[PDB]
């Protein structure tokens, strides 16, 4: 019941990992095949091989999670022989995506070019917004910027792309950004990458809970559901048709994933719940969508996709 | 224990209203002179009464609030006339709170012109964050418009002023702003207002909770505070001294109220919690915090405030 057709591609369900979690290494990125997921995609990489920042970096909250990684990964180089080699064998339903996260721009265009000028047929996804790398400013929280980015991008990549996007909060952001997104052959938006340098206090301690960035890093979870939602909506309402979009933050329930599709997500990522749970949360998510379904007669994501109702 | 000393003024405890809840009429404000608060502030007003937005307009949520109030107010005057009467009963400990959120600049100069003129002794807050005029920003996401309004305002205005903050989530952005903030005589920053334009839904009716803005509205209560926390540290670390901070943002109980106080706030602000509770609230996190205080062995909020331990 919740086949799903995305970049025109056909998946079993929406569910993925979000970029971050579960997918360093080939051997979870093994797993995450093995796995219910209907699709994956790779840790956002870097031309060179980066350790990231010092531990702790990473914390289980109740409401979610903080972490600042600083973008630890086993470079592009890595993560590309092994899509190109898995590309080969065709034991798997659905393209596979590859994240990449430069450190400039001139990184990012290198290894668009790379993936361009590769055998590789998956699906890329740019990551315009992370938040835990010491020094550098979320790219898209910088319209002027992002928009030149990009414009250098399509003259020459004409394989699947989508951005990941940090969160916005005011419409008249979603505005801009839809305007300026809307003039490229982008295939989707990803909403969103972690609510941006939030801080979590020990108070018995008095003291942050992550070494990096005096404790300051990205927020995931419950806590950043409403966010997440809003985020997806309000691009659903203001993108072109071809531009899908792929819904990430807070998901951890069935009923966080049927509110995401509801709200005009076509793929669904998870990155907290997954980093808590592993590969078995697929199988639980998907039966709990479906329950959900089931019990409102939907035998299809088709019958609620983006239909959420306003009062 | 609470004892404190803001914008050259004393306090019996740091707890305040946040503006926008209980503070609407006379009798609210009344109530919250009343309770345990060590000070409160009144409902933002315009130079007009406002009605504000169709109800459904605000919704208690598990983990916070969401709201979408539009700027319900009695109007400039009626506020003015009420401190004015106040002031001179000298029936109170602490200058009273007086919230402007015009919605064009000339608006809030011209309120900023009738305070100044005016006989109020207390202190004004100038909301830069109140999500107001479509086809705005948040008026503080406008560094270039937010130093050209606050260059004007400190042509005339002598009196204590402080400005309502959004959150914000990208160093850099705290950074510029208080590169912005730190060249003029600003008694305080209030960080934050609420998270803008977040979204929950009613999965069961597959709609949105709140009327206005096709249910888009403000994020308040425990969804914030490490949002609120990151925003209160961030400017604490950058902010001269001449600057204090209210802290403001998922404050409920004693521990959210310390851990506010470790990062650098000298005033806090109950918004949700108190909209849940009632004025009631500020006699159980008084003794909260009291407790929490007494043992760590602390007999003032100076033993801790800004002490907030990197790892
Ligand atoms: C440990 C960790 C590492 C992450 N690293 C990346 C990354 O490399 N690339 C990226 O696009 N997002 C990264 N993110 C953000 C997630 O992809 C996701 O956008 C975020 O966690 C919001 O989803 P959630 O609420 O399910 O956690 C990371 C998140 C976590 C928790
Ligand atoms: C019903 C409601 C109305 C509000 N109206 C205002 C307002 O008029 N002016 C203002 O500066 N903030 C307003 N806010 C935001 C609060 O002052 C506060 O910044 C926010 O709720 C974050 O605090 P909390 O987590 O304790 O709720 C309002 C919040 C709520 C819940
Ligand atoms: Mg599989
Ligand atoms: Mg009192």
């Amino acid at each position: 019941m919740l086949n799903t057709t995305f970049a025109n591609a056909k998946f079993a369900n929406p569910f993925m990992n979000a970029s971050g979690v579960h997918c360093m290494t080939i051997e979870d990125l093994e797993e995450l095949k093995a796995s219910q997921a209907g699709a994956y995609i790779t840790k956002s990489s870097t031309l060179e091989k980066r350790e990231g920042n010092p531990l702790p970096r990473y914390v289980d909250l109740e409401l979610g999670s903080i972490n600042s990684m600083g973008l630890p990964n086993l470079g592009f180089d890595y993560y590309l022989d092994y899509v190109l080699k898995n590309q080969k064998e065709n034991a798997q339903e659905g393209p596979i995506f590859f994240s990449i996260a430069g450190m400039s721009a001139a990184e990012n265009i290198a290894m668009l070019k790379k993936i361009q000028e590769s055998d590789f047929s998956g699906i890329t996804e740019l990551n315009l917004s992370c938040p835990n790398v010491p020094g550098e400013p979320q790219l898209a929280y910088d319209f002027e910027a992002t928009e030149k980015l990009l414009k250098e991008v399509f003259t020459f990549f004409t394989k699947p792309l989508g951005v990941k996007l940090p969160p916005y909060f005011d419409l008249v952001h979603f505005d801009i950004m839809a305007e300026i997104l809307n003039q490229f052959p982008l295939t989707y938006v990803n909403s969103v990458n972690s609510i941006g340098n939030g801080l979590f206090i020990d108070p018995e301690a008095e003291s942050v809970v992550i070494k990096p960035k005096d404790g300051f890093g990205g927020i995931g979870g419950a806590y950043i559901k409403p966010t997440a939602l809003a985020n997806v909506r309000a691009f659903y309402t203001r993108l072109k048709p071809e531009i899908q979009i792929i819904g990430t933050g807070g998901i951890e329930t069935g009923q966080d994933a049927f509110e995401h599709l509801l709200c005009g997500a076509t793929m669904l990522q998870i990155g907290t719940a997954l980093h808590k749970e592993g590969p078995a949360i697929f199988d639980r998510i998907i039966k709990e969508l479906e329950e959900i379904m089931n019990q409102k007669g939907y035998q299809s994501i088709a019958d609620f996709h983006g239909k959420l109702k306003s009062l």
